[PDB]
Formats: C-alpha cells, structure tokens, sequence
C-alpha cells in the first residue's frame, strides 16, 4: 500500500490521474519524481519549469553544478539528484523533443530508466512543450515500464483522451 489517492488503474503497474505534478509531490513527497528534462538541464519551461519553480531554483543550482561536473545527458538519458522539497529525489529524464527533430525510437529508451525505480510520480515524457503525441507516450510507458509508475496530467482535456482511447 502507498500514499497516492485519486488514481485510475490502467494497468497492473501504471496509474494516471489528472493533476499538476508539483502538488501532487508537494502532497505525497515520493521516493522518485520524475522530471521532464533536456539534456543540459535547462529548466526553463513546461515540467521543468514548474518543478524548478517550486524548489525556489534550488533544483537549477543543482544541475548546473551536475553539468559543470558532468556534462550532458543522452537523449534517452537520465540521471538521479536530489527531490528538495518536493521528494527524495529527482530522477532527471530527457525524452526526444520533436520541436529539435529528436528521434522518437528514443523514447523507450528513456522509458527505461523507470525500471531502476520501484515507484515513481511521472510526467508523460515528451508530452507537453517536448512536441510527442501523449498518446503515443502513455503507450509506449505501459509498454516499458514495469515498475509502478503514477502519472500526472496537468490538463485535464488531455487527461480525459487518454483514458478513453486507451487499449
Ligand atoms: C499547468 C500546471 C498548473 C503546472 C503547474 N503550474 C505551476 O506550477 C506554476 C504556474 C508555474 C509556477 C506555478 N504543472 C504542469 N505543467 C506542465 N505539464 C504538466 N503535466 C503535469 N503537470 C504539469
């Protein structure tokens, strides 16, 4: 049993709900948020925005030091800093972004990363500003994911397409 409420089964391992991703984590503080990132993780805009937004930028003093340190991700890529105060920690994930011409095949494998993380409060990956068809995302997580993953839906329009197209 975990704390997360409100969710519809899709599946034995993948919820969704219509929320927004910061008061979602804000309420539960999960083990693993998962953030919608780029590969310099420049959290300018859409999730990455509002998740840094809410940790007072705290989480772009953090990665800036990462990069510094590290250089960029892959596309596909991820990588584990802290959740401030949203939750214990941040998993970092950058899915392919159609609006740079990123190839989609990627996606699975940033779908991948999940798997190193028991549980999970999650965007859709390349959802939103990142230009994929949500559609297409919720897919391709039910089938790569198989740790238990809740996701969030910021709009709730979106939200109720996904659920009644899903196969
Ligand atoms: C649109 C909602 C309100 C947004 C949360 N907005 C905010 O935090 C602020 C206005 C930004 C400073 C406060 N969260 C999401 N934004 C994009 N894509 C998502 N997918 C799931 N949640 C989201």
């Amino acid at each position: 049993v975990n704390s997360f409420s409100g969710y519809l089964k899709l599946t034995d391992n993948v919820y969704i709900k219509n929320a927004d991703i910061v008061e979602e984590a804000k309420k539960v503080k999960p083990t693993v948020v998962v953030n919608a990132a780029n590969v310099y993780l420049k959290h300018g805009g859409g999730v990455a925005g509002a998740l840094n937004k809410a940790t007072n930028n705290a989480m772009q003093v953090e990665s800036d030091d990462y990069i510094a340190t590290n250089g960029p991700l892959k596309v596909g890529g991820s990588c584990v800093l802290s959740g401030h105060n949203l939750a214990k920690h941040c998993l970092h994930v950058v899915g392919p972004n159609v609006n740079k011409g990123e190839d989609i095949q990627l996606l699975k494998s940033a779908y991948e990363n999940f798997n190193q993380h028991e549980v999970l409060l999650a965007p859709l990956l390349s959802a939103g500003i990142f230009g994929a068809d949500p559609i297409h995302s919720l897919r391709v997580c039910v089938d790569t994911v198989r740790t238990n993953v809740y996701l969030a839906v910021f709009d709730k329009n979106l939200y109720d397409k996904l659920v009644s197209s899903f196969l």
